[PDB]
């Protein structure tokens, strides 16, 4: 049993990047001892990620290799650290290094890479990997040095050559006894066996297992173009994630904060925006801490950041924006806001926040700066979808591909902080890392990509890590797609893609809380129901959609009334059919309506049936009364629209059976009343002013 | 001016007939003074009303002008007198007569009679009537004696050939002045000229027109087949009927009573028959003055008979029955039960009274009795159209004929006692007639006449007056013609031929008052009503004849009710549908539910439209109970139909909604609810014995 204190693992990094500190965190885990060459040092070994290279790695091992060259008690692993992890401990390291009878055991991969013509000169193995991979390597310190000692070339010859030249000396070979792990037992190499890995889960620790040959490697290499799927991978292995103990680097459980420029994006005509932007006065920071930045492209919202905009100005330290009228392109007022922040020292984070983005969590900017990454998202998904902000893998032509864990995230199955290759709509990037490492202005365009897609390019280039976090409940997505602009009111029309957006700005405050019971529904009339269902602003932008239609009802007229023996009780008045508001008022039937008369009539059931809805108009100069009657409907509802005194001055309803008289309506508060036989109703004269209702026949 | 102190009326009469008394009250009205020859004697003229005769009415006169030989001072007037009625007073005779400047002045008609070869000795006469007519004229006394004292023949020679073969004599005619009344100035002979004459009316007189000559005779003379024209102008002239006064010889406004043989004919399956049978009990009549007999032609009435008999023979004196097994045809059992009364010299009145006839009055025995006539019979009429127990006229084949004062007759506009061809169903005649006048046994048989036909042509032979009283409002006529005698009840089936008579029986008698208000209907559960509906021998009969049928629901029977989202709530029930009863109970629905529910909820109007009408079976042993649900219609009618207690033991209906409870049902009574939404509800279980309801769907 060798000693694991003779064990040392050697990697070059000549940064702390998130990938170093991704692979020293997994060695920590399982106290390896880990020595770093270079880390102040420039790198001159070339664009490896891109070609060649990597000589100044070997240079510097085998000057550290000095010290150790008549070592024999030692066991020396090398590997890269920007792109491994390490799976397993140092016991079962070394124990399945003695089971090779190996004296430098290096890894094996599937292409001859960088001369694809050597492939002849290597031994034949039936069924594992064929070919020597010098991102990872482990053997005796002796042995080591008499191969890293004949290194004399160039910082950016390519370091895989010359261990696959010195490997393939047969008499060298044989002599010093090197060997290849061919079937990946302690080196897993990505690139070519992306098939052959999966996750293997445990208690409070996660590994990989090689599928192909049954194994579970030590070293996990994303070598050449497998850097996403490691960054996959590391979100778990190997306490990144588990099963019982969560994530294992968020916050979970959560003076001056700092300083930071929010820049709100509107680059499509996009629902609810005067909601977005009063709730913009509602994020939980101290606004005299943060720098508004507004870019708008649409004339359609002119008029609502202009109603806006005093009460912006007035909160927040400094405001600008840029209307439609310069002309920017998506990209080119992405990287203006985003240049603003670079170009100030006193920006210490960039907050990018688009316009279908609802923050249901007022602590959203906090709780993304105490994580304290470079760049991070919090999660938002259209209701009830799987679409969400972020992409959880790449397709070979870097769009968009679903990953294996994606579903699982969306719906909060495992929640965390997750390393993912694509986040848009929002997010919060730290003003160093703009300084530093993204300097360029050219973030968002430059290229015929999206924006969005080169934005997140321009950071996995740099090896920035995407962080998204579902670890909170952080908000939604509003939908946009077909937004019909052509409306007085156009969110009027939102009932079907944003119904829970539609929900909290036209159903009355109060309505849900009447539909649990608790004393807010009245029975003023018996068989009369009374509750809260419209709220001020859906009344005001019914009527003024009315009234823009204009075409009220005349003589001629003919409504669904019964009054003795002839149906001829006519209102002014204007369908739902007319303005194209029909199934929109029927799905709010549906909805909002027909589970509260069941609710209240207890053993009927409805569909909320209703061929007769429209708004009545009543007026001292032309219609200000209706005669009584019975409605063509099994129930009916009866919302007024306006106020008593302030509007209009006059009766209500009167239910002649009974001698009871709503006399004074609430606005949004609705009627439920049988429709036949028993409520013989009228309704009574208008004196001043105008009053407004909205009245379905329901279930006829 | 000839005073009228100097004429007499000279008339021939055997026997103080009702037609001779009827010309008598006619001259005493305007003060004539008559001299009747022949009282006591017995008539040797011959069969006048067949052929030639009336020489024994010459051979009187002439004895009886021997005393007036010789007196120029005298005019006489000869008249007939069972067939003639008087309608001027003596000074508009007397100045007429002056006028034509005659001294013998006759009556003239349209024949020439007997001989009818004499018609060319006549004198040519331009536009009036040619021949004589011996019925009357009037002349100077002393020329009368001249003509009169010719007479040497026998009394069965014609006294108009006499009469006619002096006037033929031109030098005779010349001599004495003969004339004949060509254009009816003062006599109006009735055959020949029915179209000529018409009524005039005064305000307390009648009189006739010549529509022909427009005169206004004095002497209306019913001659050869025109004695029922007469009978009907004697209804009115002189003073019958005037439109002031009324009838001038009815009894108009009202110690041993007579005996009184009281006969019952049923000759055909009538409706409601025990209903008459008990309606005898209760003839404001003492009984013990009241022989019964009853005859029954049909078999089905044998139980009814039966279960009466035992009331009937203990009410009155004495009692017969002849069923049918007897085979006497209607013609036998009516000539039967007359000669009954004939050959008892103890029946003063016989009373025939038949199966369809309905007395609402009960003292129309008495007051038929005081008018003190040979034969009258009330007016009934079938409810709501013309047709009544007798006929205004004949046709020339005496069969029916609409005289021209029917429908005033038959609505009572002219009211009174009126001698009338026909009569049947109901009359009363004096034993003495049938004794003295009518003694023969074939009343109503004899020939292939119809029996009804033969009795009032019987009458009509012997001169005997048939006198209809419409005075009072006597009763109705049942609707017989097809009544269906398949049924367990098949009086149940009569709502729509006798529907005054199928309410009175099967509808509850306090419905009426309950339609009318005044606190009958209550209102046990809000917007639930309740009304006496069905008497208890609609349910009985009603629920018996559901046994009968005995194919009640079961398993896989699928009724019109909602509870949750399924329509799958059934009863043990029979559908009126299959009982062939659907017609006849929606009937009922138009007729009195229908009127109930507008009164109860006002505003709504109903055509009592129910697809859905059922009699519901609740038993411990089959199904007891019904679980809560809505009805498929607007309202629900829901009627008892036995004891609560004494033909089961269990709750009724409960209204969920409300915790309401109709715990005590009513028998004959019915609740009126709303079917949907808000009335929600229950059948509680039957725990012992069988309850039965009645449900109709109305409005669905
Ligand atoms: C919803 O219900 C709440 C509480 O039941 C209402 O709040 C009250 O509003 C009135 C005036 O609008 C105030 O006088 C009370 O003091 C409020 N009560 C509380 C506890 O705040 C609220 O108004 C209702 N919503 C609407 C639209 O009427
Ligand atoms: C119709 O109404 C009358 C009176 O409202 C009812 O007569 C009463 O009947 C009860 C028992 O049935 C007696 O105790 C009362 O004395 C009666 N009152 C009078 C004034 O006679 C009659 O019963 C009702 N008809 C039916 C079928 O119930
Ligand atoms: O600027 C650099 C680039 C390279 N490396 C080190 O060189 C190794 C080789 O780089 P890479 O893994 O990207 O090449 P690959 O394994 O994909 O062929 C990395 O793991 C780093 O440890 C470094 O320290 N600084
Ligand atoms: O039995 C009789 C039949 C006849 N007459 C008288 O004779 C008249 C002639 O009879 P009738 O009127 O019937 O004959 P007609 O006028 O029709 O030819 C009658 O009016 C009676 O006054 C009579 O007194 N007793
Ligand atoms: C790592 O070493 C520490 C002591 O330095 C020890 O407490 C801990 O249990 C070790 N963990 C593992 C996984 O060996
Ligand atoms: C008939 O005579 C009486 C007197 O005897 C007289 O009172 C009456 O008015 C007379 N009637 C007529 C109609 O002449
Ligand atoms: O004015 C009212 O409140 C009654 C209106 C009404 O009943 C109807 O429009 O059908
Ligand atoms: O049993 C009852 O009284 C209720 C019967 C009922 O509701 C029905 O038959 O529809
Ligand atoms: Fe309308
Ligand atoms: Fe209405
Ligand atoms: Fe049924
Ligand atoms: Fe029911
Ligand atoms: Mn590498
Ligand atoms: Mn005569």
């Amino acid at each position: 049993p060798v000693n694991p204190e003779k064990l040392l693992v050697i990697t070059v990094a000549t940064a702390e990047t998130e990938g170093y500190l991704r692979f020293l965190r997994s060695a920590e885990f399982f106290n390896y001892t880990v020595r770093t060459l270079g880390l102040g040092e420039e790198w001159r070994g070339g664009d490896v990620a891109r070609t060649v290279g990597g000589g100044q790695k070997v240079r510097w091992l085998k000057k550290e290799m000095e010290k150790y060259a008549d070592r024999e008690d030692m066991i020396i692993m090398f590997v890269d650290s920007y792109d491994v992890i390490l799976a397993g401990s140092p016991t079962e390291l070394l124990k399945k290094f003695v089971q090779s009878g190996s004296r430098l055991l290096f890894s094996a991969e599937s292409f001859c890479w960088p001369e694809w013509g050597l492939a002849e000169q290597y031994p034949e193995v039936g069924t594992g990997k064929r070919f020597l991979n010098s991102g990872g390597f482990i053997g005796f310190a002796t042995t080591i040095h008499q191969i890293v000692r004949q290194w004399k070339y160039k910082d950016d010859d390519d370091d895989q050559l010359f261990y696959t030249r010195l490997y393939l000396d047969p008499g060298l070979r044989e002599k010093l006894s090197l060997n290849l792990d061919h079937k990946s037992r302690i080196f897993q190499n990505l690139n070519g066996a992306l098939d052959e890995v999966v996750l293997k889960f445990d208690r409070n620790r996660v590994r990989i297992r090689n599928v192909a040959y049954d194994t579970l490697p030590i070293v996990v290499h994303g070598n050449g173009p497998t850097k996403l799927q490691l960054n996959y991978l590391g979100n778990y292995v190997p306490n990144g994630w588990t099963p019982e103990g969560g994530c294992g680097f968020c916050n979970q459980d959560r003076q001056p904060p700092p300083r930071v420029f929010l820049a709100v994006f509107v680059e499509q005509p996009t629902p609810f925006l005067p909601r977005f932007l009063q709730r913009l006065l509602l994020l939980d920071y101290p606004p005299d801490r943060v720098t508004l930045f507004l870019h708008n492209n649409e004339v359609f919202h002119e008029p609502h950041i202009a109603d806006s905009w005093p009460q912006l100005q007035d909160h927040f330290s400094a405001v600008k924006l840029v209307g439609p009228e310069e002309a920017l392109s998506p990209g080119e007022a992405r990287d203006m806001a985003m240049d603003l922040c670079r170009q100030d020292p006193e920006c210490e984070f960039y907050f990018s926040l688009d316009a279908d983005a609802v923050l249901t969590n007022l602590q959203t900017l906090r709780i993304l700066i105490e994580e304290n990454r470079k760049v991070i998202a919090p999660m938002l998904s259209r209701h009830g979808k799987l679409w969400s902000n972020f992409w959880g893998a790449l397709s070979p032509d870097e769009y968009y591909a679903r990953s294996e864990d994606y579903v699982e995230l969306v719906q909060r199955k495992r929640v965390g902080v997750w390393n993912v290759p694509y986040i848009s709509q929002a997010y919060v990037i730290r003003g160093d890392t703009l300084r530093m490492e993204l300097p360029q202005r050219d973030v968002f365009s430059g290229s015929d990509t999206d924006p969005d897609m080169a934005f997140c390019k321009s950071f996995r280039d740099k090896g920035i890590f995407l962080h998204l976090s579902n670890q909170h409940e952080f908000g939604r997505l509003l939908a946009t797609s077909r937004y019909d602009t052509e409306h007085l009111h156009p969110d009027l029309w939102q009932i079907f893609d944003n119904p829970v957006d539609w929900k909290e700005q036209y159903i009355h405050e109060n309505y849900s809380r009447a539909l649990e019971g608790e004393g807010i529904v009245e029975q003023p009339c018996p068989d009369v129901y009374w509750f809260p269902l419209l709220s001020e602003q859906m009344c005001d932008e019914l009527v003024a959609e009315m009234e823009h239609y204009g075409q009220w009802s005349g003589g001629r007229h003919e409504d669904s009334r019964l009054a003795g023996g002839y149906e001829n009780v006519p209102t002014v008045d204007i369908h739902m059919k007319q303005v194209g508001y029909e199934d929109q008022w029927l799905q709010l039937l549906r909805t909002y309506v027909g589970p509260m008369t069941e609710s209240l009539f207890p053993g009927y059931h409805t569909k909320a049936r209703a061929v007769m809805n429209f708004v009545v108009r009543y007026r001292p100069d032309e219609q200000p009364s209706l005669r009584p009657h019975h409605d063509s409907s099994t129930f009916t509802l009866n919302v007024a629209l306006n106020h008593k005194g302030l509007d209009y001055e006059g009766g209500g309803c009167r239910f002649l059976r009974y001698d009871c008289v709503i006399s004074s309506p609430r606005k949004g508060w609705a009627l439920l009343h049988p429709g036949r036989l028993t409520h013989y109703h009228e309704g009574l004269p208008t004196t001043w002013g105008t009053r407004y209702i909205m009245v379905s026949f329901v279930d006829p």
